[PDB]
C-alpha cells in the first residue's frame, strides 16, 4: 500500500499517512547558506565499540542490519542530544542513476545514496515506545558518493545476493558500523521524522557535512535487490527514496563554521 513505485510512491503516501504533510517532516534540503553555526552544540559521540550485528533482512523497501539493543553496546550521544541513544539498525536509500538517491539533499544536490544509523533513546525502553516520542530517535545520515570503493561497506555488498528478494534474511554477526563513517563528524542537525511510513515525527536528525566514497560497483550491487518477494514478477530495488520536504518552521544548525 505504499512504496516507491509509480502508483504508491511518495505523493501519494498521506493518504494512509496524513501526517506525510505534518510539520516536522523529513527528508530536508539543507541550505548551506542560511544554516547557522551553533556554538551550543555540544561534542558528538559515537560509541560503537561493542557494537554487536545480528542479521540482515530485505524488508522490501531497503535491508536493514541490524543490531542487539538490548544493552548500551553501540550508543550515540552529544552533539544536540540529551542522553543515551542506542543504535538498532542501518540501511541505505539508493537511486537508479548515480545523480540521485539521496533523501536529504544539499543546496538541492542529491547524492548517489544516503546511509542511515537509526538509534532509540534509553529513557523510554524500547524502540516502539520511543518512536511515539518527539525526541525518541537519533538518525545519524551519512551521504555517499560514487568513485573509490569504501573497504568498509564490502562484506555488507557480499551478502546481498542471499537477501534478493523481500522477507529474505541472512546472518550478519560481527559487523562493525565504524568502517562506514568519515573522517569528519561535523554535521548539520534539526528535527523530523522518519522517512518512510508511519513518517513519525520522532527524529532529531544529525546529518554529516562529509560523504563517503563507493564504487561504482558497490552502488551496482545495491541495485540488483529486488522490491519483490521471491516466485514474485522482479522489480529492482531501486530509487527507494523520499524527496525533500518543507521545512516549515525549522531551522537547520551547523556544528562547524
Ligand atoms: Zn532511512
Amino acid at each position: 500500500h505504499w512504496g516507491y513505485g509509480k502508483h504508491n510512491g511518495p505523493e501519494h503516501w498521506h493518504k494512509d499517512f496524513p501526517i506525510a504533510k505534518g510539520e516536522r517532516q523529513s527528508p530536508v534540503d539543507i541550505d548551506t547558506h542560511t544554516a547557522k553555526y551553533d556554538p551550543s552544540l555540544k561534542p558528538l559521540s559515537v560509541s560503537y565499540d561493542q557494537a554487536t550485528s545480528l542479521r540482515i533482512l530485505n524488508n522490501g523497501h531497503a535491508f536493514n542490519v541490524e543490531f542487539d539493543d538490548s544493552q548500551d553496546k553501540a550508543v550515540l550521544k552529544g552533539g544536540p542530544l540529551d542522553g543515551t541513544y542506542r543504535l538498532i539498525q542501518f540501511h541505505f536509500h539508493w537511486g537508479s542513476l548515480d545523480g540521485q538517491g539521496s533523501e536529504h539533499t544539499v543546496d538541492k544536490k542529491k547524492y548517489a545514496a544516503e546511509l542511515h544509523l537509526v538509534h532509540w533513546n534509553t529513557k523510554y525502553g524500547d524502540f516502539g515506545k520511543a518512536v511515539q516520542q518527539p525526541d525518541g530517535l537519533a538518525v545519524l545520515g551519512i551521504f555517499l558518493k560514487v568513485g573509490s570503493a569504501k573497504p568498509g561497506l564490502q562484506k555488507v555488498v557480499d551478502v546481498l545476493d542471499s537477501i534478493k528478494t523481500k522477507g529474505k534474511s541472512a546472518d550478519f554477526t560481527n559487523f562493525d558500523p565504524r568502517g562506514l563513517l568519515p573522517e569528519s563528524l561535523d554535521y548539520w542537525t534539526y528535527p523530523g521524522s522518519l522517512t518512510t511510513p508511519p513518517l513519525l515525527e520522532c527524529v532529531t536528525w544529525i546529518v554529516l557535512k562529509e560523504p563517503i566514497s563507493v564504487s561504482s560497483e558497490q552502488v551496482l550491487k545495491f541495485r540488483k535487490l529486488n522490491f519483490n518477494g521471491e516466485g514474485e514478477p522482479e522489480e529492482l530495488m531501486v530509487d527507494n527514496w523520499r524527496p525533500a520536504q518543507p521545512l516549515k518552521n525549522r531551522q537547520i544548525k551547523a556544528s562547524f563554521k
